[PDB]
């Protein structure tokens, strides 16, 4: 088999899922990581949230978007009128990938390669399946590429409603820059990148 394909079992209830996610060996990243951290949310959801991987606040809560990144996607969403408790949050890689700095003040995000992006993809493909969203929004290029190809350029195609063939449920998508981008810069820039974002959320809540 390759990735994580055996490890994923034949069920659409994402408890059982998430069990089996926590056994996970698919690429190298559970090693040193805690623990998995599968998507949160219901079946019911109508949007799916796909972001990258669980960060170091995660990696230790077992929930996605729990840290200062996850903070500004919630104000973000309430800017959008979207209640977060109604979506299925997740990331395209379910393990914290991840280097220490001496004297830094927290464990430091590292990119998955395309390799570990393409095993974790089982999970997300079990994810889309057990809840069918009729809308996928992908924060950042690890998530948006995961869906959309590895040349996708999430900068190219703001606020865009995009549909591609291999995708399970055909949900619309769209692809959006991760709320841990519009942490830092320069005031004006962070109030504009915000702004797009909510317009980019409701985009999304508003595919029928
Ligand atoms: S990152 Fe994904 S494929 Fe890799 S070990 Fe973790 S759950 Fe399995």
């Amino acid at each position: 088999m390759a990735g994580a394909q055996d490890f994923v079992p034949h069920t659409a209830d994402l408890a059982e899922l998430a069990a089996a996610a926590g056994e996970c060996r698919g690429c190298g990243l559970y090693r040193d990581a805690t623990q998995a951290v599968f998507g949160a949310g219901g079946r019911s959801a109508r949007i799916m949230m796909i972001g990258e991987q669980p960060g170091d606040k995660e990696d230790l809560a077992g929930l996605p978007f729990v840290g200062p990144a996850g903070r500004l996607l919630d104000r973000a969403l309430e800017a959008a009128d979207i209640d977060r408790d109604a979506l299925y949050v997740t990331n395209a890689v379910k393990h914290f990938k991840f280097t220490r700095a001496a004297g830094g003040k927290r464990r430091i995000k590292k990119t998955p390669s395309r390799t570990e992006v393409v095993a974790c993809r089982p999970w997300l493909i079990a994810e889309m399946t057990s809840v069918e969203p009729d809308v996928v929004v992908l924060l950042g290029a690890t998530a948006a590429k995961a869906l959309l190809g590895n040349d996708f350029r999430v900068t190219q195609h703001r606020g865009e409603v995009l549909h591609v063939d291999d995708v399970p449920g055909d949900p619309a998508l769209v692809a959006t820059v991760h709320p841990s981008s519009l942490l830092r810069g320069p005031k004006e820039e962070r109030e504009s990148a915000f702004a797009g974002l909510v317009d980019d959320l409701r985009v999304a809540a508003d595919v029928r």
